[PDB]
């Protein structure tokens, strides 16, 4: 259950009743630039601090993003998380990530390299995700 | 980077063995086959009795063959260019800990196979599954 | 270039109303459906009873619903961007007479559509099936 | 007897009285614009019209433009596969199939316009990462 919902100027954080926190939403109208350098955690309205452990669901759907940083913190990258990008070239994506659900980058077109963390126990077949992805490098544990 | 210094065929397996002392599969001949499963030798012996790894899975080596499972035993480094394309009854595929490469195309338009499981070894992969339907999910193997 | 005059709904469909006096379908809603195969109208009435016709399937109108099968009335000019995109039991699609455009992602990850018939009618498809990887076979009338 | 070179071209005739393109051979053509015959004649002066284009005909060649012509009925299964530079690719008009992967990897092609005459094809968004949209001609 979502026990609040907490803005951090283009960030929208669902923090649920385990203790993590979901990024739900990107608002490219609020961001100050277009690389998206997700914060780890966020602080609810009495200060207590909640890991961002999930990029969700369609969270970055249709935006202007060039670049992110998906932080340590961060376990999953939801369906479609970035579906529709088509401006983002560079993905920094941080060991502590398990999964990378279906089409989460779909129709990234603009993307031309990713490397999968050693983490990442399951993923959706990359090549579906950008049509100028040639090749998906692995890092090494 | 090597030369062919002798060729050598097991059952349905044809191999090059290279001046650098390392073996690639070159092709399958299900005709020879005694089942659709390609239980892959990790070694092969010449005519003087000598062994020499299997590191190379070669360009087209089961192309369109009627294979419907495969071992690629741990002495394989590299996975060539559509070796298990166009294999339609390919469903079980178990690639083992030292593969690095997987060239492009590798598993293309093989329709049966839904998932595969990558080694932690693995570097590299040049789109191995494109045309393949059913392959969504790919499973990483921890080290 | 137009704009809208009024929205209306009929059993789970939303339609806007535009000053040229067309209709586009803006949204199914699952919810309020009497099954899961979907007959389109081929036109809407307005508030003071004025019939417009449905020339138009809006963008994500359907996105990820649970449709079965689809009647795209004689009416519908256009489909738009992800119309059905993500109906993962859709495996029936009746299109248009008169479809002229089928836009992009319009039938994307349909994992349970096998086949289309595509009306002689249409001019220009910006990749409708992608991810929809059980789409094997296009089939028109020819001549 | 029953394969006749014409050029680049290898073509099998048939006892139906039609001809397959068999075989593209790029290291005999003139130019890496393939513009296939419509017709092909044999040692006694008999005409076969070209109607298919083999499976694999065209395979990982260097072509960049192809005129398919109106004789075609079929293009065959991979007939035009890994052709890495086709960028221009003319279908005529009378072809009614287009078999699986026929342009598979053809990623240089970003445009295709498809005859009033198909009936049946292989989904064509499948040959090219390149291909945003399919034409159908009237
Ligand atoms: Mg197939
Ligand atoms: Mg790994
Ligand atoms: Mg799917």
């Amino acid at each position: 259950v979502v026990e609040s919902t907490v803005q951090v100027g283009p960030y929208t954080f669902e923090i649920w009743f385990d203790g993590t926190a979901t990024l739900t939403r990107y608002d490219e109208s609020l961001a100050g630039s277009t690389y998206a350098d997700i914060p780890a955690s966020v602080t609810d309205e009495n200060g207590q601090e909640y890991p961002v452990t999930v990029i969700g669901e369609k969270a970055f759907e249709e935006t202007n993003i060039t670049g992110v940083t998906v932080p340590d913190s961060v376990i999953s990258i939801g369906r479609l998380a970035f579906a529709y990008c088509n401006s983002l070239s560079d993905v920094k994506l941080s060991e502590n990530l398990i999964y990378i659900n279906e089409l989460a980058f779909a129709s990234c077109d603009a993307l031309k390299e990713i490397t999968i963390p050693a983490s990442v126990e399951k993923m959706d077949n990359p090549f579906r995700w950008s049509n100028a992805l040639d090749t998906v490098y692995m890092e090494g544990m």
